């Protein structure tokens, strides 16, 4: 292990959540850069977030230069740790930047290891955003939090779009482009994002069901994926209809305003 | 093999099945050698041929062949770039 002894002493306590040892270690030590690594290639912050420890994650976030913050956010969103998500969103790195909204694949030059995982690639697909991942996992609290910050799933372009961006993404890694479209639609078709996304979500779900059925007929390779998403939308609509227990609510769902 | 066949031929066949159930395991398949998808494909074919040959433990060998096929398909499923799909679909 290339790591030295002091940073190992730091990381063991950070992983196992011993608040005072980590606090004493990172307070005024000349060495012990917080961006150090571990046996599995992980980080102090990622080991702290992997096993829910709001205190350790907060005291690590106090440090100005901390690496792999976006990976920690995606790991917290993957789980139900809403407090850790709030803490990481309160970080000044997210506040004054566009990093939260746009995907890790196309956010910036990406020289910084903002969303990086161990060494080679991101934890999840490079197309998945924090909000798309929250919709995938169906975390209602996290979806609402990310929607408050203005992070919304961008509806993918039409299949036959010929804009310069879609053509450029089609030239290289057309498979990855199709996979990213499917991820965006699986995020949009999530009951969490459907309910918390917009006013009148039953009409949104019906229209998205129709759109996904048409794209299932068009693609014909990922037909089963799009049909599953269309069934998700149909089930959401039927579930919203089922909860009605007055005639006024039934009338409101059966015909709009 | 002849000596092991003379006494306890049943135990010999059982030991062969145990060795193949160890080889066809996703753990040993992944951690055993470089390029494990080709290893799993070849082992799937070998286990299918031995299922046709034995005919007493046909179901055991068919289960192991299905294990190998499932491992190959699972490794293929995880691809999320076109380069990885191309690498799995054709070797080096
Ligand atoms: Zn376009
Ligand atoms: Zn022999």
């Amino acid at each position: 292990t290339s790591l030295t002894a002091e940073e190992e002493r730091f990381l063991d306590a950070a992983e196992y959540g011993n608040i005072p040892v980590v606090r004493k270690m990172l307070e005024e030590s000349k060495t012990l850069n917080v961006n150090c690594v571990d046996y599995m290639g992980q980080n102090a912050l990622q080991l702290a977030v992997g096993n829910e420890h709001l205190e350790v994650t907060e005291l690590l976030l106090k440090k100005e230069n901390l690496a792999r913050i976006g990976d920690a956010l995606l790991l917290a969103i993957s789980k139900g740790y809403v407090r850790i998500v709030e803490a990481i969103l309160n970080h000044p790195g997210f506040a004054a930047s566009k990093r939260l909204t746009l995907s890790p694949c196309e956010q910036e030059l990406q020289d910084d290891d903002f969303y990086a995982y161990d060494e080679d690639g991101t934890r999840f697909s490079p197309d998945i955003t924090p909000i798309i991942l929250a919709a995938h996992c169906q975390k209602y609290e996290v979806v609402h939090m990310l929607l408050m910050k203005g992070a919304r799933i961008e509806r993918p372009h039409d299949y036959f779009c010929k804009c310069g961006d879609c053509m450029e993404k089609q030239r290289h890694d057309s498979f990855s482009h199709s996979r990213s479209r499917i991820n965006a639609y699986k995020g949009l078709a999530s009951p969490a994002y459907l309910s918390l996304s917009s006013e009148d979500p039953v009409l949104t779900a019906l229209e998205l069901s129709n759109e996904l059925a048409k794209l299932a007929n068009i693609e014909k390779e990922f037909k089963n994926d799009y049909r599953k998403l269309s069934m998700q939308c149909k089930d959401f609509v039927v579930g919203v209809l089922d909860l009605c227990r007055d005639s006024e609510e039934v009338e409101a769902i059966l015909n709009g305003d």
